[PDB]
């Protein structure tokens, strides 16, 4: 059972581009290691109830897990396709969000609503992780058809810790609905990227093409 290198593949997701190297053991594990990165715009001038957003990131990640197929030897392949992925990952990810919350348009931010009245309020967001040891777990699906190719979809997320986290708008001084100025609900909303547990977790999902030669 020694893991035997097999090919490639070619991924994109929410934690930018590039693929890994492949092994196979047996019908039940192999192994994956991988990049993604890249300086990409993920969203822009997306409108949505009067709010635009805008997503920048600039991502480097290398990653090595485990996939486990618990039924890899079934002759199903909705089963056979079926896997756990476990590992870590070096992580040095940056992210950039824009809200633009435009003329009477509604946003909600830790409970408290706001309206952009008639100029509308931008609201950004800078978003740090790092972490040169972060650990993985994910699930997906990938069936076998082929000896020379195939497709997958996988969803997880790295226990990065809390990111460096910077919440700012162009007008603090608005009332929500529950009186709290958007300066000061911002400010709270960042304590809580910043520490609560929830947080520590970087979620990511992708999708790509395996080739196996």
């Amino acid at each position: 059972n020694q893991l035997i290198p097999v090919g490639a593949r070619a991924e994109v997701g929410t934690t930018g581009y590039g693929g890994a190297l492949l092994w196979q053991a047996n019908p039940y594990v192999g192994l994956a290691l991988g990049y993604n990165g890249g300086d990409i715009s993920w969203s822009d001038d997306l409108s949505i109830n009067g709010t635009k957003y805008d997503m920048d990131m600039d991502n480097k990640l290398a990653y090595l897990n485990a996939e486990i197929r618990p039924w890899g030897a079934s002759t199903n392949p909705w089963a056979q396709g079926l896997y756990v992925a476990a590992g870590a990952a070096y992580v040095d990810n940056q992210y950039d969000l824009t809200k633009n919350v435009g003329t009477n348009a509604s946003v909600e931010i830790d409970g408290n609503r706001f309206n952009g009245g008639a100029n509308g309020v931008s609201i950004a967001g800078n978003l740090k992780y790092d972490n040169d040891i972060a650990p993985y777990i994910g699930f997906g699906f990938a069936p076998k058809f082929s000896k020379n190719w195939g497709v997958f979809g996988e969803v997880g997320a790295y226990y990065s810790g809390n990111p460096k986290v910077s919440l700012a708008s162009n007008n603090d001084a608005l009332i929500g609905s529950d009186g709290r100025t958007l300066g000061k609900t911002l400010d709270d909303q960042e304590r809580k990227i910043a520490n609560d547990d929830k947080y520590k977790w970087l979620p990511v999902g992708k999708v790509g093409v395996n080739f196996y030669w």
